């Protein structure tokens, strides 16, 4: 167990437990303190730490020390004995708490036992020498008043209180003659400056401190966990583990770039959680093996050891068998150490990935900030760690029986209160960087709210070296995990060896290197005239001395008037706000513009699913402007042409190396060895797959992420800036009226920022999915694909040098040399799936990866749309599409394919991506209009298959083609064996639906099945379990390919590519999804048009036609002709009959030029009369249920309804539309919709039924239900002449 022991400042001094200390950066010379021993091996010394800091940088200056901390500065600090006395108990409270559990107790007992090896580098192999400042330290002895007796001892951590900067806790190792033990397997005694009272404060990116941006948001650290930290670094130093090595260091080139210290490995390890992951997978084993190195070095004195010279008391053994434990080494029958692999991973993975700051806030229960690239907030001063209502030895602040245990509510600013205080900012020092516009107005900006982009040069190149294949070579992999409950539980990890008497000779070579610190500017001036985020940010404040302020869409007019505030909400949002209203209509225009508020900040779950984005914040751009003016233009338009790449504020150089080549050594005759090392090659290939997408993610997380972080962060301020801002206009209007105007004003300020607050955190969720999706994005679509180039050449280059291994090794393989080389091929055949999981563990970055990971849209490897007069790749991958000449474009996205030789696209798809997942696995979409056959020509039609779209490469592939009404799917793999799937429609119907008219296809491949599905419908099905494997990346053709007429074209829209297959589920959605428009369609599924002549189609009565009645103003329905050739092939009803009618618009006199026919639109239904326009009405005062419809010239009289509205009460897609007569358009009171209806005719000579062009009221309740009656005679279409289809 672990002892602390207990005392007061007062006690007097004893020599053993409480002593007068002379410090290591003393350098023996004058000034001794006295100093309290904690527990073995660690003291604890009441007062400021002074060396190496000027006396007056403890005062609050102009400077500052470290540029990425809100410094507090309070030179009072401990100067007087009781507030040494309540350092001591607080230190003693303290590391009660830490023993209170066994994960906190056992990293107390690992460092008091691991004691600093008795010398360093510069002592001899065989002799232990105690004469160093990293080993000894010196009491005084002598009475007060003369430093006439001193003895040495040896210790292992020097506690004191904190240096110029309260909040900036610090463990610092001893150097001596330019090296530091602690960093060389020695391990040296470790001092640290420590305040337990002004603590650090954090607030979660993701989730909301009580969700309330009216009151204190965040939480504050729990000074033991703090405490731990640091006692992590102190356990390092002891061990002699807190090697340097390649470290993280920020690109500072950039006016917008965060400027930090160099951050090692060690202080990522120390922390845990995700930033390990920073450090690459090689900078890992770097320091494993440099560690490793390091205890070799000291096993090897230990079996050289044979005296101490500085200390004749000294046992040999005892101190011998003490760091034999301490490293784990293992020792023989004769007493000889060595290096035991199996104890040293252990306890190394114990101490860098076990023992972390995150590990012990989950097995406390403490809440912590969720990354050591988090942003830093000022610190709050705790008013009492000693009082136990507030924080206890047990659970810190989050006391049960005060109800706090639950979601850290102790440790949360706005919850607990009355456990802290907020600090005066007149001792806050901020590096901040100025940003001043050229002659100019100038901007502070705190370096914290820049972004973190580590340089290119943090990264490890040793990918890029080559590699020795032995026989007995093995792949490596340094897990950055640790089981907590093992080390929790582990036996033997603790020791049991006896601690060696602290009492040695008084030291006496005092030489070492003390640390020199000197503040710098807290204020950097940089000239920028660029208007970036930190602008946009600053143009939506206001100074405080000024009360009246008006909104404005002008970011230029809101720098300029101190008055005006900028913002990204809508116009009218702007114009509502900037209202003044009586007061007695203010409470009204208070819910009003509360509610726009609410409405305006929603707009963030705004869907684009049409352009296959589920989400999308519109307003991003107007707020920050960020990346690459995204406040210019469309938003969601310049998104969905470049995606997350247009928010990043600067594009990394990434480092992906040419991996090295293998030296595969040669064992000749010998057989077993060479297979060896044919297998170890292979595995170790593999090793260099992963450790490149290791490098890949460390990348990702310092480079990307920190930028979408910054962005988040940004959209948190930029929406509390705009609630700010309303709330100041709100008090303004009001204090505007008296007292007694105010009285009877009902209004509720807690309700107000109520509904603001609660808009805005679900503005914030929305905005943190959006902003995590575009960074993963950009990992798999941006990064991973690169590094997937690098890995699959470097893969040939391994075939190729294991193949002709296997050859020039054949007359030692015997009857193998064969085998190893099918082995090889299947190998370097299926690559590496890539894992985040494989790379960290930490909970929110992997449901990230796992979320993006289960959105279908993610799928699409190729996604062909119409942008700016041309056809591109939207899909994210950037293939390269050569659209040429013959090829016609449109905005509708739909381009057509004819006879032409110089009609096609050539599509070259991006090789990185994973298609090949060994067994088939992909989807093809796209909408299709193939025109009908020529009459003449039906013998051809139906015998020449043409292709229409083919991908091959090396022979194997796919490709679309048809023939006459047949369209087929066709795949060839490696071996050249054919598999196809086709679907078929009739030629012989009155009616088809597929001739000349737009349908919707879809292919989806598994490793069993090839289907066809046709407008959501499964309709065809192939087994191609027979199939092998089928390239499928090839370059993509677009051309008619055969024997075609001249006349030959098809026309194609929305062509798309998934790397999985479509469930019927997905496929359904997708049809409705491209089948959605604000605008009805025509019979061939184009855009309905004004002015436009069109021949009318009944879906309920599909061979009749309208045509005007000789001498009678009615429509009589007649029977469509029909086919009349003999082919026996074909069969069809004419539908270039009946009257001619065109659509004209109602209202607004814009000329009758033409325009799109929309959902709920006023119209006329005309047609021509020879020479004349007519148009179709309503008698007015019919009583029945039905009535003819009169047809006449175009007219206006009391006695006829002659405006009609277009509706589609189909809530599936549907070509066809409902005609609705409404007694006016602002009335509710529907007359009818136009259909059919049987007459019974009865005359002297002639007796039968006949139909007739009406409307009828019956219609208006059949079209409600469900599911929609596609046969009901209200259902319209309207057929256009067009040349894909000739009669
Ligand atoms: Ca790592
Ligand atoms: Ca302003």
């Amino acid at each position: 167990p672990v002892t602390i022991n207990n005392f007061n400042y007062n006690d007097p001094i004893d020599n053993n437990n409480i002593i007068m200390m002379e410090p290591p950066f003393a350098r023996g010379t004058g000034r001794y303190y006295k100093a309290f021993k904690i527990t073995d091996r660690i003291w604890i010394i009441p007062e400021r730490y002074t060396f190496g800091y000027k006396p007056e940088d403890f005062n609050k200056s102009s400077g500052i020390f470290n540029r990425d901390v809100c410094e507090y500065y309070d030179p009072d600090y401990l100067n007087t004995n009781d507030k040494k006395n309540i350092f001591l108990q607080t230190m003693i409270k303290l590391f009660n708490r830490i023993k209170s559990k066994p994960l906190g107790e056992k990293l107390l007992e690992m460092i008091i036992n691991g004691i600093p090896y008795l010398g360093d580098r510069r002592v001899p192999l065989e002799e232990f020498n105690t004469n160093i400042a990293s080993v000894t330290v010196n009491k005084l002895i002598s009475n007060p008043g003369e430093v006439e007796r001193k003895k040495g001892i040896f210790a292992n951590l020097i506690i004191f209180g904190p240096g110029p900067v309260l909040n900036e806790n610090e463990t610092i190792d001893i150097g001596i003659q330019n090296h530091f033990a602690s960093r060389e397997g020695f391990g040296g005694i470790m001092q640290m400056k420590f305040c337990p009272e002004y603590v650090s404060v954090f607030n979660n990116v993701q989730e909301n401190k009580g969700a309330s941006i009216f009151n204190r948001r965040g939480y504050f650290s729990d000074p033991a966990l703090i405490l731990m930290h640091e006692l992590i670094h102190v356990l390092h130093g002891l061990y002699g583990i807190k090697v340097d090595d390649l470290p993280i260091v920020p690109n500072e080139k950039k006016f917008f770039m965060q400027s930090t210290d160099a951050i090692q490995a060690e202080e990522l390890y120390t922390f845990g959680g995700q930033d390990p992951s920073i450090i690459t997978p090689s900078t890992d084993k770097s320091i494993y093996d440099k560690v490793l190195q390091n205890f070799r070095g000291i096993v090897d004195r230990l079996n050289k050891v044979l005296v101490c010279i500085s200390d004749p008391n000294i046992n040999i053994n005892i101190y011998k068998n003490k760091f034999k434990d301490k490293y784990k080494f293992v020792e023989d029958s004769e007493g000889k150490y060595s290096i035991d692999v199996e104890s040293f991973d252990k306890l190394y993975k114990s101490l860098m990935f076990g023992f972390t700051e995150t590990n012990i806030a989950e097995n406390y229960k403490i809440k912590t900030r969720a990354s050591y690239f988090s942003d830093s907030l000022p610190p709050v001063k705790i008013k009492n760690l000693l009082d136990n209502e507030i924080y206890t030895i047990e659970e810190g602040f989050n006391i049960s029986d005060k109800d706090m245990e639950k979601e850290y509510r102790g440790q949360n600013k706005a919850i607990n209160k009355q456990a802290y205080e907020e600090i005066s900012k007149e001792h806050l020092a901020v590096y901040k960087i100025q940003m001043c516009k050229s002659v100019g107005i100038c901007i502070d900006v705190d370096n914290e709210d820049l972004f973190f982009i580590a340089d290119k040069n943090s990264f490890s190149d040793d990918l890029s070296k080559n590699e020795r294949i032995e026989y007995n070579t093995q792949s490596n992999y340094i897990e950055n995990d640790f089981p907590i409950n093992e080390l929790i539980l582990d036996t033997d990890l603790i020791s049991k060896i006896e601690l060696p008497s602290e009492n040695t000779e008084s030291l006496t070579d005092f030489n070492v290197d003390v640390p020199v610190y000197e503040k710098q500017p807290a204020i950097k001036k940089i000239f920028t005239d660029e208007n970036t985020i930190f602008q946009y940010l600053y143009s939506q404040t206001f100074p405080l001395d000024i009360r009246d302020i008006s909104l404005t869409s002008s970011f230029d007019d809101a720098l300029l008037f101190s008055n005006k505030v900028y913002s990204f909400f809508s116009m009218d949002y702007i114009k509502t706000a900037n209202k003044v209203v009586e007061a007695g209509l203010f409470a009204g225009w208070v819910k009003q513009i509360v509610n726009d508020f609410v409405i305006e900040a929603n707009k963030s779950n705004t869907m684009d699913k049409i352009a296959d984005i589920s989400l999308i914040v519109p307003y991003i751009g107007l707020a920050l402007n960020v990346g690459n003016e995204t406040a210019k233009g469309n938003f969601e338009n310049a998104f969905e042409i470049a995606g997350a790449s247009i928010l990043l504020e600067f594009i990394p150089e990434l480092l992906i190396p040419v991996v090295g080549a293998f030296l595969l050594e040669s064992y000749i005759d010998n057989k077993n060895k060479i297979i060896k090392t044919i297998d170890n090659a292979l595995t170790k290939r593999n090793e260099k797959w992963s450790d490149m997408y290791g490098l890949i993610v460390a990348q990702w997380l310092s480079t990307v992420n920190t930028q979408f972080y910054t962005i988040k962060e940004g959209m948190y301020k930029a929406l509390n800036y705009q609630a700010q801002a309303l709330e100041e206009i709100i008090k303004y209007r009001y204090n505007i009226y008296s007292e007694k105007e105010k009285s009877n004003i009902n209004i509720d300020f807690n309700d107000i920022n109520s509904k603001l607050n609660e808009g805005i955190n679900q503005a914030i969720d929305n905005i943190n999915n959006f902003i995590n999706g575009c960074s993963v994005s950009y990992l798999m679509k941006k990064m991973i694909p690169l590094a997937v180039e690098k890995l699959l050449d470097f893969d040939n280059t391994l075939k190729k040098n294991l193949l002709n291994y296997i050859d020039e090794n054949k007359l030692y393989l015997i009857g193998s040399a064969e085998y190893e080389k099918s082995k090889v091929n299947k190998y370097l055949k299926t690559i590496m799936p890539f894992d985040l999981s494989i790379y960290t563990n930490d909970t929110i970055l992997i449901e990230m990866f796992n979320k993006y990971n289960s959105e279908i849209l993610n799928n699409i490897i190729l996604n062909l749309r119409y942008k700016d007069n041309n056809l591109i790749d939207l899909s994210g991958y950037g293939a390269k599409v050569e659209v040429y000449d013959g090829v016609e474009l449109n905005d509708k996205n739909q381009f057509k394919l004819t006879s032409s030789a110089n009609s096609k696209i050539r599509v070259t798809q991006n090789q990185n991506i994973i298609f090949n997942s060994v067994f088939l696995d992909f989807s093809v979409s796209f909408w299709i209009r193939i025109p009908k056959y020529k009459n003449d020509g039906i013998q051809n039609y139906i015998h020449n298959e043409y292709t229409i779209i083919n991908c091959m490469k090396n022979n194997s592939g796919w490709k679309i083609s048809i023939r006459g009404n047949r369209i087929i799917w066709t795949l060839i793999d490696i071996n050249g064996k054919t598999k196809s799937v086709f679907f078929e429609y009739n030629i012989r119907e009155d009616i088809s639906e597929y001739i000349n008219r737009w349908f919707f296809v879809t292919i989806t491949n598994n490793l069993n099945n090839a289907k066809i599905y046709i407008n959501g419908k499964l309709e065809s099905n192939t087994d191609i379990k027979d199939i092998r494997e089928v390239i499928a990346n090839g370059e993509i053709i677009f051309k008619l390919d055969g024997d075609i007429d001249r006349t030959q074209f098809i026309w194609m829209k929305y062509f798309s590519i998934f790397n999985t297959e479509l469930s019927q589920s997905n496929i359904e959605e997708r049809y409705k999804i491209q089948s959605y428009s604000e605008y009805l369609k025509d019979f061939w599924g184009n855009p309905l048009m004004y002015n436009k002549e069109y021949y009318m189609f009944n879906a309920g009565n599909k061979n009749s036609y309208i045509k005007l009645k000789k001498d009678s103003p009615v429509g009589e329905i007649l029977t469509r002709s029909k086919y009349n050739q003999n082919s026996k092939y074909i069969n069809y009803r004419d539908l270039y009959i009946g009257e001619k009618f065109i659509i004209r618009r109602k209202s607004n006199s814009q000329s009758i030029n033409d325009d799109i026919v929309r959902k709920e639109d006023y119209i006329y239904l005309d047609f021509f009369n020879l020479n004349q326009e007519w148009r179709v009405y309503t008698y007015k005062y019919f009583k029945k249920e039905e009535e003819k419809l009169f047809l006449a010239p175009i007219s206006d009289s009391d006695e006829f309804y002659n405006t009609i509205q277009i509706k589609e009460y189909d809530e599936q897609p549907t070509y066809s539309c409902q005609l609705l007569f409404k007694k006016d358009e602002e009335s509710t009171d529907e007359i009818g919709l136009i259909g059919i209806h049987r007459f019974y005719e009865s005359g002297i000579v002639f007796e039968e039924y006949k139909d007739y062009f009406c409307i009828s009221k019956w219609y208006l309740k059949e079209v409600k239900r469900k599911p929609y009656n596609l046969k009901l005679g209200c259902n319209w279409q309207f057929i256009p002449k067009d040349e894909g289809w000739t009669e």
